[PDB]
């Protein structure tokens, strides 16, 4: 998160810190959010050979009693996820066991309504990702308020699609998500409407987020069958 503030510790109890393991390189990092006691929603590009989930964290360098380190049994990447266009950047992680409910750890279930969110309003995003283009990931959970932009603002992303994705962040403001934040939620009036996906390498807003409303049928399908 670039240009944000430190979250009040444990104020977003659904937030998940993801360590992504692969065979031929060191750990990489994403965000996610707990939508059921044994399911975390995140981005498909965060898939790996294996993934570890930490719930209940604020400062990720200091072990505390709120931490729950949880094993992932299976990854459900969207079947149409495309590494060229980056369409359908969404994935569900099934946890080996159900998380414990505490003050610091709880679910963020979707409401029944699944209306299409138009441009104009302000939303908030949180994560442990880089605090600048040339800076390291944050030790503490950070968050920032970003504006939903008209789709033409994201035209320069040639594979952007208004029906599939949200266009997020006023170009005139030095505020954004960045690397390490992918997979985290964008909340609009307390409701998750987007998932952090991708933007420019230089972090100039706006950036591209998965539009959750479009994927509600797929999400429901996976949850009901698993
Ligand atoms: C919205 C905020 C924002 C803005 C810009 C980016 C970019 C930079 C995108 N640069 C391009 C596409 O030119 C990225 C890319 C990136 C990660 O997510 C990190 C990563 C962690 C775990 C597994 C794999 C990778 C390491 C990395 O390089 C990335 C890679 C693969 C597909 C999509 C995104 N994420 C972003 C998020
Ligand atoms: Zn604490």
């Amino acid at each position: 998160i670039i240009g944000g503030t430190e979250s009040k510790p444990h104020s977003r109890p659904y937030m998940a810190y993801l360590e992504i393991v692969t065979s031929n390189g060191p750990s990489k990092f994403c965000g996610g959010f707990l939508i059921r006691r044994n399911f975390v929603l995140t981005a498909a590009h965060c898939a790996g050979r294996s993934i570890t989930v930490t719930l209940g964290a604020h400062n990720i360098t200091e072990e505390e009693d709120t931490w729950q380190k949880l094993e992932v049994i299976k990854q459900f990447r969207h079947p149409k996820y495309n590494t060229s266009t980056l369409h359908h950047d969404i994935m569900l992680l099934k946890l080996k066991e159900k998380a414990s409910l505490t003050l610091a750890v709880g679910t963020l279930p979707f409401p029944s309504q699944k209306n299409f969110v138009p441009p104009g309003r302000m939303c908030r995003v949180a994560g442990w990702g880089r605090t600048g283009v040339l800076k390291p990931g944050s030790d503490t959970l950070q968050e920032v308020k970003l504006r939903l932009m008209d789709p033409q603002a994201c035209s320069h992303f040639r594979d952007f699609d208004h029906n599939l994705q949200l266009c997020v962040g006023n170009p005139r403001k030095t505020k954004s998500a960045f690397k390490g934040d992918s997979g985290g939620p964008l909340l609009c009036a307390g409701v998750a409407q987007g998932i952090v996906s991708y933007g420019r390498s230089d972090a100039k807003p706006p950036a591209v987020f998965t539009r959750i409303s479009h994927y509600r049928p797929w999400i429901n399908q996976i949850l009901q069958a698993n």
